[PDB]
């Protein structure tokens, strides 16, 4: 699909829609995660010892926000420039994932959790053209972090 001026326009628009509700979209995101894979719970410091996913935990919200911002930034960067740029941040990211016991097969878990989360976020405006646009942008960013993990291991 590439990322036409028209496709980028579509990702920006849908991300703005996500940020518009962090405590919701972020708790939803962790539930979609634990749906696709329950065992994942022991990983998160703020999930351990708990029985259910905390709904107003600042640690949790700050965490999941950061995750979606990163995927959006990635899509624009693709339309403008044609690529995703690796920086200091993406590299520190890669370190912390390894400390915490995270692997590559974990990644389609967090992807589907995000496509599903955005399908839920844009509702009827959903198009093939848009699905195609977020899919392209995750894939392209995941490719970059997995790259930094393997490097932190
Ligand atoms: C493109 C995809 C992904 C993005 C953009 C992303 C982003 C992030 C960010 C920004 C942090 C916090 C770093 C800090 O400031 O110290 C983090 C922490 C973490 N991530 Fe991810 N991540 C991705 C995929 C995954 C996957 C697939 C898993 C496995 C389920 C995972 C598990 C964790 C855990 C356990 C922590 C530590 C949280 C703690 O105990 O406090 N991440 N991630
Ligand atoms: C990352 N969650």
């Amino acid at each position: 699909g590439a990322l036409t001026e028209s496709q980028a326009a579509l990702v920006k628009s849908s991300w703005e829609e996500f940020n518009a509700n962090i405590p919701k979209h972020t708790h939803r995101f962790f539930i979609l995660v634990l749906e696709i894979a329950p065992a994942a719970k022991d990983l998160f410091s703020f999930l351990k010892g708990t029985s259910e996913v905390p709904q107003n935990n600042p640690e949790l919200q700050a965490h999941a926000g950061k995750v979606f911002k990163l995927v959006y930034e990635a899509a624009i960067q693709l339309e403008v420039t044609g690529v995703v740029v690796t920086d200091a941040t993406l590299k520190n990211l890669g370190s912390v994932h390894v400390s915490k016991g995270v692997a590559d097969a974990h990644f389609p878990v967090v992807k589907e959790a995000i496509l599903k989360t955005i399908k839920e976020v844009v509702g009827a405006k959903w198009s093939e053209e848009l699905n195609s646009a977020w899919t392209i942008a995750y894939d392209e960013l995941a490719i970059v972090i997995k790259k930094e993990m393997d490097d932190a291991a």
